[PDB]
DNA sequence: TCCTCCATCCAGTCTATTAGCT
DNA sequence: TAGCTAATAGACTGGATGGAGG
């Protein structure tokens, strides 16, 4: 016979596979006949070997053994000598009789039989021993007795205790092992052929669905095929005009989105297209989504010139996935149901976006619609109203918009003729991601079929880069949809703009793209109106989105967004609030809270996260109304404390629009603050620093090393060691840069350096010194003590090099033997309540909250002790006042939003007294007489800590120091003393705990700090009484009154 | 130009508890 | 079973980085 075409393929793949490997599987439907193909494969290896070629064909049943023995000799092109092993003599027959050496179970007979075969005057081409799995051991009994190895071994019906003996050479000596079945999966799941280091990879596969089509969530292979695609390009790139055309394809892509894209990124984008194209075709069934779409066509075009060049789609391995889709999408909102799944099953896993809650999306649509109605008199469906969704994602903000229209049409207020034009001409949206674009298109196209029409209004772009520059084409039809869009007077901008303020440093791949023309817009508006000088947040993507939309909007229109709600009350957003109040007439701000970068009570008050695990930021819905008017007013509502994620959504389903919300009329103040407005009388109080007649001449803010795991630690020795590793690692990168002379820069250097966070913790400044050739010495003298957290003092390598921000610490603590007092305070915009803690040592920025200011008692000079304040009495007076409950409560807003101001109080000398005591207590926090009721049970003297805990949640009576020591009868009120938002006692639990740095793998063990095994236990106990004592003292200081 | 240094807000990820599994 | 793994609920960090002023 002549081997069928796909059999040739299998033969080819087999040979190619066994060229490097020694194990392979062969999957075919029962119909084709793998038995014949196996012979033809065996022949090819026989051709190559140039000697007697030995094959072992293992088989379960007796019927198969005879069907293969006979059927092979008939189909054999070669000279074949056959061997049967079995307890049935008749099993080696065909009519015919004794076909090959007779069947036998006698190993000595099987061994001597091969001696015969060798004794022949002439040996045939290949020797095929057909055997049962049951008696396979006789082969082992033969190969031991003097039988040769097997050049090839074949297991048929491979889904199968001697059945498992084959895999190891120890049982049967053989060079290569092929596995053939039609069903590696046994029907739960009992048996599956997944190598197990035995079955091996598969070089060929045939689906039953294929053959019928051929006329006869586990996907890691997408990597394999893509790696083949991506690599073959870069190779062929190398002056092959394809490179000239593909380098033209990237430039076209670069045009439509970013210079960010290049050979790698662009090639990756086409990979994803090749994979999903058949899925989209399969989904469509009758009418091709691919042929219609511009990007598809643009992608389905560029493939051609490469397809011409001896490059195919390597997705033959992916065909069973395609078949499942073809089955799943045959015939058939039941189609949208598939779109839900395929996304979650395939796409989520395959290549690895934020899913916007429907209750949110619907809310602004109604809100935008009712706004268009009440104000302009117009509506959502008018001819001269255009709607843009600049960050479509999956087109959720369109899908739910046309659904609103559908509800309107059923109510009869709308004509489908009024809908159709919107879908066609008046609805626009765009995405920056390939897969998000496709899915977004379909989902609108499909949800429009409710009443086949492609969506004409979708682009694939970076809306920010759109208005940047105005200057050969691929995708030329794509931007045409956008070019024609750009003349539209867009009356409404809608959606969920991106949130991004930056990164953590060594994720260099991530850094907010520079949009120079938009930054300048931000710079002249939001940044200009600010009083801050630190405006990082104003270049956050969501603030860019408001800017870009504010520009792209027309004088008569509206915006509706779900965004980061930080700008509502934020230090660096005072300018943005000044702008929005001028640039807009009516602004409804719906604060959804849900900020979980807080902690403690604040965290509980914030509550549910609107995007769940999607975002940790404060969320708020903003609808900005723009008309011609002399009227300017803010409308604000706090959704309320403590609400769950779905409690908040229950309100969004309940209230579909901003018409039904009880708004608060807000008149912004001098500081452009909408909420938590300050007291203008508070300004009469004596300034603390930076003004005339201020109490302190100089204030500092806590240190920020930017690499705590390396530079700070409980063990002084560990700091010395760890710092030296990094300094060595850093000076090596420099030595590398030394002998590769270029014009290096503070950012370009990234490509020539390590990026491994187990080696170096890069920061901006450190990169700058690597752009130059700068080395360092390790100065052991620079290792000193510092307050890292309240009542937690670690060792710190304070070094201008390797510390991103050393602040004024060299003025307040010139060396590790210096003597100074500083009053740490919560700084400028903490959400937690205001607190203060005095320190005898250098203080981190996070001693209190996220940004901590400190007020030194002394400043030093190297040319020099200098009084930074008049007297000790004045110093401790300040410390006394900052503890006043009335003071803290009366001006919570001024304490949050700016540096404190101290008034002159009626019983001042009393404030000094308690000021001193409080200081005396908080400095000696680590050794204090234990409180009365407390008891300490110690089984054995194990004073080492792993992690302190309460036996159950919120039992404040007890703390398990470890599995030996426990502390009981702790007064529950001691937890009322709070620094930041956390009790002092809980800081010890939190801080004095064994943990490792996930990034660097640097361990930090608090037991290595103190030399005294009872330090932490002593510290804990003391802090409890410090807590109790502090509260007593806070209750002693006088009634809050003015004017001494 | 580029460096020094003030200033401020961050589109989840880890651990702990409870319920299952052979 | 003893003591794991899986499902579910709870808790909440260190640092990047624009721009004034050299």
């Amino acid at each position: 016979k002549k081997l069928r075409d796909y059999q040739q393929t299998a033969k080819e793949n087999a040979l190619a596979h066994f060229k490097e490997n020694d194990r392979g599987q062969l999957i075919m439907a029962p119909g084709t006949g793998k038995t014949f193909t196996s012979l033809k494969i065996s022949e090819a290896l026989s051709k190559d070997k140039n000697g007697p070629f030995k094959v072992l064909y293992l088989v379960p049943s007796i019927q198969l053994l005879t069907q293969t023995l006979r059927g092979w000799n008939n189909d054999t092109e070669l000279t074949i000598t056959s061997m049967a092993v079995t307890s049935d003599r008749d099993a080696s027959r065909g009519k015919a009789s004794d076909i090959g050496y007779p069947a036998t179970t006698s190993s000595k007979k099987i061994l001597q039989n091969w001696h015969d075969f060798e004794s022949l005057p002439k040996q045939t081409d290949m020797l095929v021993v057909f055997s049962t799995y049951q008696s396979i051991e006789v082969i082992g009994e033969a190969q031991k007795e003097g039988f040769p190895e097997f050049d090839f071994i074949i297991s048929d019906e491979a889904h199968r205790s001697a059945f498992s003996k084959v895999h190891s050479n120890n049982n049967v000596k053989g060079l290569k092992r092929m596995y053939q079945t039609a069903t590696p999966k046994i029907y739960i799941l009992l048996s599956s052929m997944d190598d197990e280091s035995k079955y091996g990879e598969v070089f060929f596969r045939m689906g039953f669905g294929q053959a019928v089509s051929r006329d006869i969530n586990w996907s890691k292979d997408v990597a394999k095929i893509a790696e083949r695609q991506i690599n073959w390009i870069k190779n062929k790139l190398s002056k092959d005009p394809i490179s000239l055309e593909f380098k033209k394809f990237v430039s076209s892509l670069q045009h439509n989105i970013n210079d960010s894209i290049d050979e790698k990124q662009a090639a990756e984008m086409l990979s994803q297209h090749l994979i999903t194209k058949p899925i989209f075709e399969a989904l469509f069934s009758e009418y091709s989504f691919v042929n219609q779409n511009p990007v598809s066509q643009a992608m389905e075009s560029i493939v051609s010139e490469l397809e011409k060049a001896g490059f195919a789609k390597e997705q033959e391995n992916l065909e069973p996935l395609y078949e499942s889709v073809r089955m799943r999408a045959e015939g058939i909102e039941d189609k949208q149901k598939i779109i839900v799944t395929l996304y979650d099953k395939f796409f989520k896993t395959a290549f690895k976006i934020v899913f916007t809650p429907i209750e949110v999306v619907d809310f602004i649509v109604h809100s935008v619609d009712d706004v268009l109605k009440k104000h302009f008199g117009k509506s959502l469906a008018s001819k001269d109203v255009h709607i843009l969704d600049p960050f479509t994602g999956t087109g959720t903000f369109i899908v739910r918009t046309l659904t609103y229209l559908k509800e309107q049409m059923d109510a009869g207020e709308i004509s489908l003729s009024d809908i159709t034009r919107k879908f066609m001409k008046e609805l626009h949206a765009n995405e920056i991601v390939l897969l998000s674009y496709y899915i977004a298109a379909i989902n609108i196209e499909a949800t429009f079929d409710e009443i086949y029409v492609p969506f004409e209004g979708i682009v694939l772009t970076d809306t920010f880069e759109s208005t940047e520059t105005e200057e050969d084409d691929y995708f030329g039809t794509n931007d045409e949809r956008l070019k024609r869009q750009q003349e539209v007077p867009i009356t409404a901008i809608i959606g969920n703009p991106p949130y991004s303020k930056g990164q953590s440093n060594e994720n260099d791949n991530n850094k907010n793209i520079e949009y120079p023309r938009l930054f300048k817009s931000i710079a002249d508006s939001y940044v200009k109106n600010s009083k801050t000088t630190s405006v990082l947040g104003m270049y956050d993507s969501y603030v860019l989105s408001i800017r870009w939309a504010s520009n792209r909007l027309n004088d008569k229109g509206v915006i509706g967004f779900v965004s980061n709600g930080s700008y509502i009350d934020s230090q660096s957003a005072d300018g943005l609030r000044k702008s929005l109040f001028k640039e807009f007439n009516h602004l409804y701000i719906f604060n959804l809270r849900g900020d979980q970068r807080t902690q403690g009570e604040t965290s509980r008050k914030e509550g549910g996260k609107i995007f769940g695990s999607g975002s940790r930021t404060s969320i708020a819905i903003s609808i900005l109304v723009k008309d011609d008017s002399d009227n300017h007013e803010v409308h604000y509502h706090d959704i309320g404390d403590y609400l769950t994620r779905d409690d908040k959504l229950d309100i969004l389903r309940d209230k579909e629009s901003i018409l039904n919300i009880d708004w608060e009329n807000i008149s912004p103040d001098e500081n452009n603050d909408w909420i938590n407005q300050r007291d203008q009388n508070y300004l009469n109080y004596r300034p603390l620093a930076d003004e005339n007649g201020s109490i302190f001449s100089v204030k500092d803010i806590g240190i920020v090393t930017n690499r705590d795991a390396w530079v700070s630690n409980f063990s002084k020795i560990n700091v010395s060691d760890n710092v030296q590793i990094m300094i060595k690692n850093y000076n090596l990168e420099v030595d590398r840069l030394e002998n590769i002379d270029v014009k290096l820069n503070d950012k370009t250097v990234v490509d020539y350096v390590t990026n491994d966070e187990r080696k170096i913790s890069w920061s901006r400044s450190l990169k700058q010194r690597a752009a130059r050739r700068e080395k360092t010495q390790f100065s052991h003298s620079d290792i000193m003590l510092a307050m890292y957290r309240p009542f937690t003092k670690k060792y710190l390598y304070r070094n201008r090099f390797l510390n991103e921000n050393v602040r004024k610490t060299y003025q307040t603590f010139p060396d590790k033997n210096s003597k100074n007092l500083l009053i740490n305070i919560s700084g400028q915009g903490d959400k937690a309540d205001f607190a203060t803690l005095i320190s005898e040592y250098l203080s981190d920025m996070h001693v209190i909250g996220g940004q901590a200011r400190n007020l030194p008692r002394f400043t030093y000079e190297t040319d020099g002790r200098t009084d930074n304040i008049v007297s000790d009495d004045e110093f401790y007076y300040v410390y006394g006042v900052l503890h006043s409950s009335a003071y803290r409560k009366r001006y919570a807003n001024d304490l949050k939003k700016d540096l404190p101001r101290i008034p002159l109080l009626k019983n001042k000398d009393k404030y000094v007294e308690i000021g001193r005591k409080l200081s005396d207590l908080h400095l000696n926090y680590e050794n204090q007489p234990i409180w009365d009721g407390i008891e300490v049970e110690i089984s054995q003297p194990d004073y080492r800590v792993k992690k302190m805990k309460h036996p159950k949640k919120g039992v404040l009576d007890t703390i398990i120091y470890n599995e030996s020591i426990t502390i009981k009868n702790i007064p529950e009120r001691a937890y009322e003393y709070v620094v930041n938002g956390r009790p002092a006692i809980e800081w010890i639990i939190d801080q004095y705990q064994v943990k490792t740095d996930k990034k660097s793998g640097i361990t930090d063990d608090p037991n290595e700090f103190s030399d005294n095994p009872k330090y932490i236990l002593n510290l804990l106990l003391s802090v409890i009484t410090v807590s109790m004592r502090t509260l007593e003292l806070i209750e002693e200081l006088p009634e809050f009154e003015i004017q001494e």
